[PDB]
């Protein structure tokens, strides 16, 4: 896993905190300055600018930027600025909250991140916004998909160990039989098989399933589109062979066709910079025979083009 931003070399929070400040202060804003400089400092120096901006100036710096940004360009420095930690429990508070809810990114999120990514968002959740993730999922969602998802956020795979064979030849006709019935009749044996089992496990149902049906699991859940539980279930089959691989799909999906999805762009752009967005970029090229940068150039426009090539 090698990201895309890494700790800038000779930062010095006082001078970036100056630079900034400087590219705002009067009538206009010279984004140019503020896009080079934040997409070249990590999460956490970031931080410290921020901190640095307080100190010298006694103003905030994320109203600042919201106060002089307009548009995707704001839309992107405003998620820049979000301390690590904190993000991908935000964008899981800002699905939930209000009338209905975007399974996209409770999709997404609950079953591209690992249990240990999952016991720290559930814990800053808590923390910062005062409810239980599992609560609020709860409050949000309705039947198999819901199960699904607070079986998966109880973040409780087993480990990576023995490869049960017997235990690999039942669960894989257990999916096989599932697999058939389009994955609507015994939801309750395939829900722990999916949440539940080792990685390594379930990679060697995936392939016994392949050699029992003739084909690959996704083939049959298969509608990348239509049933929350079924998108959710193919978000896992497709994270559980591959986090970069899943995620870098999401984000061609997201720019494939007429407009663009801005939101998923920048929400797996950013909470993955500095994680996996290298594996990400060689997944998408090896995948879908362009690259992330060319696709992203022909997408997007302006300043957020230029922030985002950047980031790439
Ligand atoms: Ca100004
Ligand atoms: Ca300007
Ligand atoms: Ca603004
Ligand atoms: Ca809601
Ligand atoms: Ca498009």
């Amino acid at each position: 896993l090698r990201g895309t931003v890494t700790d800038f070399p000779g930062f010095d929070e006082r001078a970036d905190a100056e630079t900034l400040r400087k590219a705002m202060k009067g009538l206009g804003t010279d984004e140019e300055s503020i896009l080079t400089l934040l997409t070249s400092r990590s999460n956490a120096q970031r931080q410290e600018i921020s901190a640095a901006f307080k100190t010298l100036f006694g103003r905030d710096l994320l109203d600042d930027l919201k106060s002089e940004l307009t548009g995707k360009f704001q839309k992107l420095i405003v998620a820049l600025m979000k301390p690590s930690r904190l993000y991908d429990a935000y964008e899981l508070k800002h699905a939930l909250k209000g009338a209905g809810t975007n399974e996209k990114v409770l999709t997404e999120i609950i079953a591209s991140r690992t249990p240990e990514e999952l016991r720290a968002i559930k814990q800053v959740y808590e923390e910062e916004y005062g409810s239980s993730l599992e609560d609020d999922v709860v409050g949000d969602t309705s039947g198999y998909y819901q199960r699904m998802l607070v079986v998966l956020l109880q973040a409780n795979r087993d480990p990576d160990a023995g490869i049960d064979e017997a235990q690999v030849e039942q669960d894989a006709q257990a999916l096989f039989q599932a697999g058939e019935l389009k994955w609507g009749t015994d939801e309750e044996k395939f829900i722990t098989i999916f949440g539940t089992r080792s990685v390594s496990h379930l990679r060697k149902v995936f392939d016994k399933y392949m050699t029992i049906s003739g084909f690959q699991i996704e083939e049959t859940i298969d509608r990348e589109t239509s049933g929350n539980l079924e998108q959710l279930l193919l978000a896992v089959v497709k994270s559980i062979r591959s986090i970069p691989a899943y995620l870098a799909e999401t984000l061609y999906y997201a720019m494939k066709g007429a407009g663009t999805d801005d939101h998923t762009l920048i929400r797996v752009m950013v909470s993955r910079s500095e994680i996996d967005l290298f594996n990400i970029r060689k997944e998408f090229r090896k995948n879908f025979a362009t690259s992330l940068y060319s696709m992203i150039k022909g997408d997007t426009s302006g300043d957020y083009k230029k922030a985002l090539l950047l980031l790439c």
